[PDB]
């Protein structure tokens, strides 16, 4: 029993950690194979021109006490690219993907190069996330893990005036409509992930949290023109079918599950709780609930 | 900016970590140095489990019946002894990625990350506190037994948590490293019950001290209060009483936001009585419990 914000185990991403300094700035690195990847803003804009008065020496790039020499250096969209001498050891198997808003990712924060903690967060609708960053994270990264693959899906560029973080995929790409410039941004009116809220709602019911449950149903029409006015995420029919095995698991249908939310919706929680949370829980994908409810190891 | 419930980087811990097989038990160890550290009760059976007499199953068991398995590879165990609810192997081969580590017993209102694992794989990892009634609210299933809580603390693995037990409530019991149980609990099958739980105060004051240094004031109010007349609000919540030590511990983050810790005691005071009215505090409805004053000062600053 219990439901717990749980991350993936970080010993594969750690070991690909490095500190990236550039003139004034320090950030963080991942090393992969002879490749150490990073906020093209540590050279900081016209990147094409800032880059080409680079050289290789300019990099300081450091894995634990050991300094790597920079033997060549590219630029792809975001991300810049620091061929190094010599291959990492502890590379994992790995792929670069880009998530969709609404998935879920674990991000290891570090500061100079040295991991400092592990924390599971999601990419909001509006494609920043709610994360836990100061001055240095810069090129911590978020990731999944996919049997023995780890799959990059983040890395950290900067944080917007409401304490809101944004950054790119491992291929340099922003998620969401930002620049990696000083100027003025802001996040878009944020909404509610709600197939993340119905396999948290899933999840409490298979710990034993049932007040919630109603006898009623809904359509997806109806459920969605509520959803609609509450900030709400549309739930696709690909998300009922995603949540297909919870909802053979608990016996509830998806759209009894929607019954049930549509009324937590309009009517709140009335001092109760679900999970230990008195708000709905929407950064947990229906994936997650299946792997820490079944027991997925890595 | 930005407040998350963080675990520490797992790595560490997920190089010791193994599968411990006693007849028809598995459950996971710790394996450092040349000494895999498990629960005791993994030489059980489950009609065992109500008067167990651990001293008299063990003295019945041999090397071989231990079967130890670190990734695809079988450890040999060549010595076995018990200390307090902890079984200790002794394995031919020293863990090569064996960390610098300690053993620490911590207090209840101590946060430690857990790493969950089944069949000594790593799972997943979360953030835990040491609730008042000793017991923790993790998240396990069956085969978790042997998982581990702990704090890296610069580059040291503080371990502080071996997972042994649910309660009937859903809640978890285990012991520090040295096999002593947190909590009046026992590893038998015999009725154990949960005491009530309670906040644990100082760990929402530091909670409320990391949403002022987020830009969080709302919940600020013009009064002050005397410890006493905290102490006598806050019990009445089912909280904590708020001792001098813990106002002492709150100090520096008085002195950053500029909030003496019983003026703070007074917004907590008033959040009890009229709960939040629609709004939250760093993303949550309810008052948090689960940060220390270190682990707040920790996220803030670095
Ligand atoms: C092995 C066992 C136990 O609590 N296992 C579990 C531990 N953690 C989570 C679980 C979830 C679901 C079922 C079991 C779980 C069984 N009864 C008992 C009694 C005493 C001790 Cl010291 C250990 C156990
Ligand atoms: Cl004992
Ligand atoms: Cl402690």
């Amino acid at each position: 029993s219990g439901f717990r914000k749980m991350a993936f185990p970080s010993g594969k991403v750690e070991g690909c950690m490095v500190q990236v300094t550039c003139g004034t700035t320090t950030l963080n690195g991942l090393w992969l194979d002879d490749v150490v990847y990073c906020p093209r803003h540590v050279i900081c804009p016209n990147y094409e021109d800032l880059l080409i008065r680079k050289s290789n020496h300019n990099f300081l790039v450091q894995a634990g006490n050991v300094q790597l020499r920079v033997i060549g250096h590219s630029m792809q969209n975001c991300v810049l690219k620091l061929k190094v001498d010599t291959a990492n050891p502890k590379t994992p198997k790995y792929k670069f993907v880009r998530i969709q808003p609404g998935q879920t990712f674990s991000v290891l924060a570090c500061y100079n190069g040295s991991p400092s903690g592990v924390y599971q967060c999601a990419m909001r609708p509006n494609f920043t996330i709610k994360g836990s960053f100061l001055n240095g994270s810069c090129g911590s990264v978020g990731f999944n893990i996919d049997y023995d693959c780890v799959s990059f899906c983040y890395m950290h560029h900067m944080e917007l005036p409401t304490g809101v973080h944004a950054g790119t995929d491992l291929e340099g790409n922003f998620y969401g409509p930002f620049v990696d410039r000083q100027t003025a941004q802001a996040a878009g009116t944020d909404t509610t992930i709600t197939v993340n809220v119905l396999a948290w709602l899933y999840a409490a019911v298979i710990n034993g949290d049932r007040w919630f449950l109603n006898r009623f149903t809904t359509t997806l029409n109806d459920f969605n023109l509520v959803a609609m006015k509450y900030n709400y995420e549309p739930l696709t029919q690909d998300h009922v079918d995603i949540l297909g095995p919870l909802s053979a698991q608990t016996g509830i249908a998806v759209l009894d599950m929607c019954a049930s939310l549509k009324e937590l919706l309009q009517n709140g929680m009335n001092g109760r709780t679900i999970l230990g949370s008195a708000l709905l829980e929407d950064e947990f994908t229906p994936f997650d609930v299946v792997r820490q409810c079944s027991g997925v190891t890595f």
